């Protein structure tokens, strides 16, 4: 009931087997399989040369380079495109043809997953990979010189691996799941759009972050490469030139070169190349008309971004003004000048006539970065996605349980990321840091995911849901809400949709300014 050595396209693998219980349950555990060779700085991955004798699968491998927490230093490798799987065992055979779900990490466009949980209570295989980030990963002149999407690239290569070589470990490579939350979950819906993998996914997941994001698409790259150039030294006067020069500069200064709201700050992420995103990702939805699809957001999600936006937010010992906020909203709106400044201020401010409270012109600020950074982009992929189906599912989620204590008590969300702890298990692999209902929470969330990984259905697998999710259309505009206490009442519709319509309508037809 155990893999042993597996064999792959470039060899045998061995990895571990952890026994889990007492009667014959286990998971084998693959740590550092190499899917691309050595990366070289500025180039797209390569086919990793083959191994002779058995690899030992036993240990994660570095990560790719990328700046530390306090932009001071590096860590990681060049050497970092490697990937690990988690595949459950039974008590008699070896499992077959299980789902494979391939998770898509976020937090470079704006650490630890373990894939143990996921695949032993949903009968899933789970992968793990790491792909470029930063200017390593992303650093383009919008040309052939410097084309970009290099991370991306990497995350289809380890895909386009796991559709040749899951079988040998007891997957099915015509049933791969991709999910990811934030960078990862834009990831997972570039990829669903791009032409390179017709045929390699059957069903995606985008949690907190879709392609129509605004932090996902970078439309002057060659505004960022020069600066980089001019921090390590290179010339900016031609694009062949700079373009070489910045691919002998050291990594590690490409890396530290670059240290108004914070969408501004946005810098080394995807660009429209012509190539793998060969159009805006809005006109390619038609490449994932058979590929089913949940996409989701937290109710709090934007509250870390407008914390930075506005520190105001986190202190009833300070004050948010309409003067703040309209500052905030113009300079999101400045495309649209005066005029759209003002629309927007006035929608999301309509009621502060009757709640002045701080604490209903704070939830304003959350709500407005919630809308443009996630939840609107959301809400239009998903129409996209609908309308273009053919075979596909499309689902949209809203997940609202409260891991900590509010500012105010009324602000009972769930921030940006909180959704992944939920998602991956922990309140049952570290079981004393959370409490009963985080298990509820986290025992449903990995049923649906896994259950749709398994057919397209959330409601339809190995495990049992608490609330029939209903698959998304055009008109009843579904969502399923996720909280500690789910029911046929946690099946909504119509999530803000007086904001939704405000950004799709009123704002996109005003004049644009210069
Ligand atoms: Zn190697
Ligand atoms: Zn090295
Ligand atoms: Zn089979
Ligand atoms: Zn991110
Ligand atoms: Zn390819
Ligand atoms: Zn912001
Ligand atoms: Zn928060
Ligand atoms: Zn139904």
């Amino acid at each position: 009931s155990k893999l042993g050595a597996v064999y792959t396209e470039g060899g045998f693998v061995e990895g571990v087997n952890k026994k889990l219980g007492l009667l014959g349950d286990s998971v084998d555990i693959f740590k550092g399989i190499p899917f691309a060779a050595p990366t070289k700085a500025l180039e797209n991955p390569q086919p990793h040369p083959g191994w002779q004798g058995t690899l030992k699968a036993k240990n994660f491998k570095k990560r790719c380079l990328q700046a530390t927490i306090t932009q001071d230093s590096t860590y990681g490798d060049e050497d970092c495109l490697y990937l690990n799987i988690w595949v459950p065992q039974g008590r008699k055979q070896v499992s077959r043809d299980l789902p494979v779900m391939i998770w898509i990490y976020g937090g470079a466009f704006l650490y630890l997953y373990d894939g143990e949980e996921i695949a032993t209570r949903g009968n899933v295989i789970v992968v793990t990979f790491n792909y470029r980030v930063g200017p390593l990963g992303f650093l383009s002149t919008g040309d052939a010189n410097l084309p970009g999407n290099y991370g991306l690239r990497d995350q289809h290569m380890a895909i386009a691996w796991v559709k040749r070589n899951i079988a040998a470990f007891g997957g099915d490579p015509d049933n791969i799941t991709l999910f990811g939350e934030s960078a990862g979950g834009a990831s997972v819906s570039l990829q669903t759009l791009s032409p390179y993998n017709k045929g390699l996914i059957r069903r995606a997941i985008s949690q907190s972050g879709v392609a129509l994001s605004p932090w996902v698409i970078q439309k002057n790259p060659l505004f960022w490469a020069k600066k980089v150039a001019e921090k390590v030294g290179c010339p900016v006067g031609d694009a062949a030139r700079m373009a070489q020069c910045l691919k002998v500069t050291d990594p590690r200064a490409l890396t530290l070169a670059y240290k108004y709201p914070m969408l501004h700050y946005v810098g080394f992420v995807p660009v429209i190349d012509g190539d793998f995103i060969p159009d805006d990702p809005i006109n390619l939805y038609a490449n994932a008309a058979d590929i089913d699809y949940i996409a989701g957001t937290n109710n709090m999600d934007g509250h870390i971004f407008a914390s930075i936006d506005m520190p105001a937010i986190n202190k009833g010992n300070k004050k948010v003004t309409e003067e703040d906020f309209y500052k905030l909203v113009s300079e999101f709106t400045i495309t649209k000048g005066l005029r759209g400044a003002k629309t927007t201020f006035d929608v999301y401010t309509e009621s502060w006539a009757q709640d002045p409270s701080q604490e209903n012109k704070k939830k304003t600020v959350v709500d407005f970065e919630t809308d443009v950074l996630f939840l609107v982009p959301t809400e239009i992929a998903l129409a996209q996605h609908r309308a273009n189906a053919k075979s596909a599912k499309t689902y949209a989620y809203l997940f609202s349980h409260p891991s900590r204590m509010p500012v105010y008590p009324k602000w009972v969300g769930a921030d940006h990321a909180d959704d992944i702890q939920y998602v991956f298990g922990k309140p049952f692999a570290t079981p004393t840091g959370y409490r009963p209902q985080d298990r509820t929470v986290s025992k449903a969330m990995i049923a649906y995911w896994t259950n749709f990984a398994k057919t397209g259905d959330p409601n339809m697998g190995d495990s049992a849901v608490p609330t029939h999710w209903e698959p998304y259309t055009t008109e009843n505009s579904g969502y399923l809400e996720i909280t500690k206490k789910m029911g046929s009442s946690s099946m909504k519709r119509s999530l803000r949709t007086n904001f939704l319509r405000y950004w799709t309508l009123t704002y996109l037809a005003l004049p644009t300014v210069t």
